[PDB]
């Protein structure tokens, strides 16, 4: 498969998809899509050569840290459901999946990443729920 | 973004990605990722080369046949949702995203294909509207 396509169909997925490298403690974005940028409302040139956390803004307290931590150390993809906050600061549920892959062209490692924002299901599952009683 | 990882990207995504092209009324499949393969039961060798109408079976009457044929002729994409059938028979909502892409290698206009099993939240609002009066 061309690899013009296969920009293409990065740049033409719905959900946030974006490509970050490790620097010790931080895991600093180099690539991102479209989507991303409409999900989380900040431009490319903001955001890039950045750890994702900013997302989470004050909601610093999720466990899932330690997972998603524990995952990309051991080399494992993980997905986790997290609270994240655009950049007007309008909060949003996203279902973030890491994928480690081992890139051949440098023998570096690179971690993949899609968001989804699952905002509206949460929403309905709670009302069903609410319903149910 | 080397081909590796956008190849690794695309076989990671939650949502079924094809690659298809245009011959006369036919769009014919030349590339699948694995999430299509276990969604729709088949196998890379059974749906080469062949439109995916299949998928509607018997079920021919879906309004966005129409829609999505206009979509592709302008070079728009297009998002329909639209009921499809597994080789299997069981039946599912999927919510289907058409990209045109032009590939420069050749000049040639291919359609990016993205589908999302929209099932669960269709039972969602069908309860919730159900219990909603
Ligand atoms: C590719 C990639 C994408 C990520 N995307 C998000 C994201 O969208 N939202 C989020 O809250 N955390 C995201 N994370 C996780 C954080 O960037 C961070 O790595 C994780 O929270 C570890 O927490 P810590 O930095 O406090 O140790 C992502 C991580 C990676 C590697
Ligand atoms: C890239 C691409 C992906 C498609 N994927 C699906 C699909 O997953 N399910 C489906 O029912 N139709 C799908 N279609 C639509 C049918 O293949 C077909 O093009 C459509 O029904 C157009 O009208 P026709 O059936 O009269 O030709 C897709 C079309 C394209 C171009």
């Amino acid at each position: 498969i061309n690899a013009q396509l296969l920009q293409s169909m990065v740049d033409a997925s719905n959900d946030g998809i974006v490509v970050a490298e490790k620097e010790g403690d931080d895991t600093i974005l180099i690539y991102v899509n479209a989507a991303f940028e409409y999900l989380t409302g900040y431009s490319r040139d903001e955001i890039l050569y950045q750890d994702c956390r900013f997302l989470q803004g004050d909601d610093r307290d999720q466990l899932g840290r330690a997972r998603i931590r524990k995952a990309m150390a051991e080399g494992r993809p993980c997905r986790e459901v997290l609270r994240n906050y655009r950049k007007d600061g309008s909060a949003f549920w996203n279902e973030l999946s890491i994928t480690p892959v081992k890139s051949d062209f440098d023998q570096r490692t690179y971690f993949i990443g899609i968001q989804e924002d699952v905002s509206r299901q949460v929403e309905l599952e709670r009302e069903l729920a609410e319903l149910r009683a």
